[PDB]
């Protein structure tokens, strides 16, 4: 009953159902492995369906202390209480819960998203204001019998968030597992990059200058400077048959081809290995142009398909957005301190080529890829 409870739109997150308060109010809310706070609108904004009216629930209890919590994109304040908390179509169970009860915000809520709050699945390590307040996953886990472990299948858009175990149905082939580095964002490490099967050839501690993240939050595939601008650099050379704008390359601007003959082949695969359970071991996962060209939908545009690079520049280390664990079924082993990936039931591929998950890949280099 768990399988396909997520939806979104491109480029806006992914969403599950959940219910706060007593009696329930309904209310939609983005996925986010890269944060560790659970916050709902709570007041009026342009942007908003509904919000949660704290007043109408027997059961909120206000903790008198405010919270404001930035992220990457946008930020937001608001007053910090607890409440009953249900996910419909997840586990049957019902947690009290620390709720942000959003008042001010800017540039968080997007104009049509379909959501209304944000769920971090994040460690406490990383919550705001500070890391006494307890993370909803961490809540779930201590008041009901659900396994320390949820997973993620992101494919409008859809997927599945499974709570507390593995959906076998959802993925194909092999899990492979690599160690969660520290328990604060999703930290992971990425010990070579190939584009088309040609290594990048840089120190693997450049790949994970100054950390690197599984991050359901964010869209893209971001990198470090360095790595950034070697990666365009390899993607150009690979897809040289055409020329694009400078602006394309920073995703500022739209790449558009007649409907239907979008040129997948001149772009190439990149392939992250990430580092495995194993002294010296790692698998990789591939990812197809599919991925990380994102489509744009516009009905303007609509005798074209067009596209966003959706690979881009950072300078707090790699976050695994969204377009690389799109057809991936990722699996989030708390109780195991590591990160499962698989080839998920829902993939693009072409007539060409298929993502992939695979291993093991020996390394002869024994540095640490870990930047710290
Ligand atoms: C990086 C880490 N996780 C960020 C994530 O929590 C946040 C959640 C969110 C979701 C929807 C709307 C706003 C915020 N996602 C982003 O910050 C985000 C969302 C979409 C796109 C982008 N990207 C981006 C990057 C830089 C500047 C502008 C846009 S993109 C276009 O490259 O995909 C970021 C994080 O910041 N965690 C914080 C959590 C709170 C404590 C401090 C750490």
């Amino acid at each position: 009953e768990m399988v396909d409870n997520l939806r979104g739109k491109s480029g806006q997150g992914y969403y599950v159902e959940m219910t706060v308060g007593s009696p329930p109010q309904t209310l939609n809310i983005l996925v986010d492995t890269g944060s560790s706070n659970f916050a709902v609108g709570a007041a009026p904004h342009p942007f908003l369906h509904r919000y949660y009216q704290r007043q109408l629930s027997s059961t909120y209890r206000d903790l008198r202390k405010g919270v404001y919590v930035p992220y990457t994109q946008g930020k937001w304040e608001g007053e910090l209480g607890t409440d009953l908390v249900s996910i419909p179509h997840g586990p049957q169970v019902t947690v009290r819960a620390n709720i942000a009860a959003i008042t001010e915000s800017d540039k968080f809520f997007i104009q049509g998203s379909n959501w209304e709050g944000i769920l971090g699945l994040a460690y406490a390590e990383i919550a705001r204001p500070d890391d006494s307040l307890e993370p909803f996953f961490d809540s779930l886990v201590k008041q009901t019998h659900v396994p320390n472990l949820f997973s993620l299948q992101l494919c409008s858009v859809g997927g599945s968030m499974i709570i507390g175990g593995i959906d076998h149905s959802l993925y194909t082939g092999s899990l492979w597992y690599t160690p969660i580095r520290r328990e604060w964002y999703y930290e992971v490490i990425i010990v070579r990059v190939e584009i088309n099967g040609q290594d990048l050839k840089m120190d693997c501690k450049e790949y994970n200058y100054d950390k690197s993240i599984v991050d359901s939050g964010t869209t893209n595939l971001r990198l470090p400077k360095k790595v950034f601008e070697a990666a365009v650099k390899s993607i150009k050379a690979a897809s040289s048959t055409e020329k694009f704008p400078d602006g394309f390359w920073l995703g500022e601007q739209l790449v558009c081809w007649q409907a239907g003959t979008t040129p997948w082949n001149i772009f190439p695969v990149i392939s992250l290995y990430l580092m495995g359970e194993v002294t010296q071991q790692s698998f990789r996962i591939t990812i197809l142009p599919q991925q990380y060209l994102r489509p744009v939908e516009d009905v303007a545009t609509s005798q074209d398909d067009c596209y966003k690079f959706a690979i881009s520049q950072s300078s707090t280390g790699t976050v695994m957005g969204a377009v690389i664990m799109e057809g991936f079924y990722v699996v989030f082993d708390r109780a195991r301190k590591r990160i499962g990936f698989a080839v998920s039931a829902c993939h693009v591929h072409d007539e060409f080529r298929t993502a992939a998950v695979e291993g093991p890949f020996v390394t002869l280099d024994m540095e640490d890829c870990g930047y710290n």
